[PDB]
């Protein structure tokens, strides 16, 4: 039985080995798949081949579509999503979220249900590839905060494939799992629980829960989230800042034009990456932005945080809102883990810190946790 951790970024895959959990790697010998399809007129690729050509085929590669599942194009939320893409968004005709691009000489229109499936697809056959052998079985992550039929629409995905989904999992349910498979010396039945609370940062959203731990036994205490908050929030703030900065500085209007934009897109991510492990002034360089103008800007982590101000404040909302519905007090939790992405970015482990009053700690694998959650499952 495969786990398959499928972020609206990247993908991870696990799978129960002898004596313990494993990830599979890929074709680049990577744990990580870009959650990335790029359609060319002879084929299709997915992951980071596909990845690598998002400035160059634009508006025929297809990314950041995990959160279209189960809604509706006139939903205000894609309305929203759909400024920022470089690819065709248009209704399907039973009103859902439809993905238009140049494919095989063609015009296709494609369901998110089938994008998914392509995305799948490739993780199943990268298992295939490890294993030697077919795979049907998995666990699917989800966000806990999908509804049923967004959970639904991740289903029907799977269902394209031919893959038997045994379970859709819960990002924080996969997490809480594998914490208490793998964390040593968790109390004895016989013990007080352990509470321990697990925030998960993505790309798109801000996860928390908590959880009472005994050897053998799991029991969760509640989930809260911000769905609206992520890494990517963190990455239009300075995106939108250097549009500025390279406005008056050298006239260029970087959301003029797509790839333009989409690549300072890519440059800033990467700048913000690189201010989790460095605090000094840090360059951002982009050659031949527009109208052959290279461009040329800096930022260091202090200024990030400035300009990231109203982000770090909704950070300890989903938190308050833990502690509402669960009536825990922060005396009450033992620790606090860490897992997924963005979670690492300094500013928002120090605001999780300083509202439980505790050291933040890494006990799990933040890239892979998810995955070997799944892979735990059945
Ligand atoms: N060292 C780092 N410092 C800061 N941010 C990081 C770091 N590493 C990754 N990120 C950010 O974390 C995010 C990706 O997190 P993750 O892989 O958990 O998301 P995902 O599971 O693909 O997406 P989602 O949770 O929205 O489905 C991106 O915004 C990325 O820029
Ligand atoms: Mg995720
Ligand atoms: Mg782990």
């Amino acid at each position: 039985v495969v786990g398959l951790d499928v972020g609206s970024q990247s993908c991870y895959i696990a799978v129960a080995r002898a004596g313990g959990i494993e990830t599979i790697a890929n074709e680049f010998s990577d744990r990580c798949t870009p959650s990335v399809i790029s359609f060319g007129s002879k084929n299709r690729t997915i992951g980071v081949a596909a990845k690598n050509q998002q400035i160059t085929h634009a508006n025929n590669t297809v990314s950041n579509f995990k959160r279209f599942h189960g809604r509706a194009f006139n939903d205000p939320f894609i309305q929203k999503e759909k400024e920022n893409l470089s690819y065709d968004l248009v209704p399907l005709k039973n009103g859902g979220v439809g993905i238009k691009v140049m494919y095989m000489g063609e015009e296709h229109l494609f369901s998110v249900e089938q994008i998914t499936a392509m995305l799948l697809t490739k993780l199943k056959e990268t298992a295939e590839n490890s294993l030697k052998k077919p795979v049907t079985d998995c666990v699917i992550s989800v966000p806990s905060f999908f509804t049923d039929a967004e959970r639904r629409s991740v289903l029907d995905a799977a269902q394209i494939v031919g893959l038997n989904c045994l379970r859709l999992m819960n990002d924080m349910t996969a997490v809480a799992l594998n914490y208490g498979i793998y964390k040593q010396d968790l109390p004895s039945l016989d013990e007080k629980p352990r509470i321990v609370v697990f925030v998960d940062m993505g790309h798109s959203a801000f996860q928390v829960s908590a959880c009472a731990f005994n050897k053998g036994k799991l029991k969760v205490l509640g989930t809260a989230f911000d769905p609206f908050l992520g890494g990517k929030n963190f990455d239009e703030k300075l995106v939108e800042h250097f549009c500025a900065e390279f406005k008056t500085k050298y006239k260029l209007d970087a959301k003029s034009k797509i790839r333009a934009l989409l690549r300072l897109y890519q440059e800033c991510e990467k700048l913000k990456k690189l201010m989790s492990s460095n605090s000094t002034d840090l360059p951002l360089n982009i050659e031949c932005f527009m109208n052959d103008k290279d461009v040329s800007g800096k930022m260091n982590r202090s200024q990030f945080e400035e300009l990231c101000a109203e982000l770090l404040q909704k950070i300890e909302v989903p938190l308050y809102s833990l502690l509402e519905q669960t009536h825990l007090k922060v005396e009450d939790v033992s620790a606090v883990e860490i897992v997924g992405g963005a979670t690492r970015i300094p500013a928002v482990k120090e605001r999780i810190a300083k509202f439980f009053g505790k050291d933040i700690s890494t006990t799990l694998n933040a890239d892979e946790a998810v995955a070997r959650g799944c892979a735990l499952q059945c």
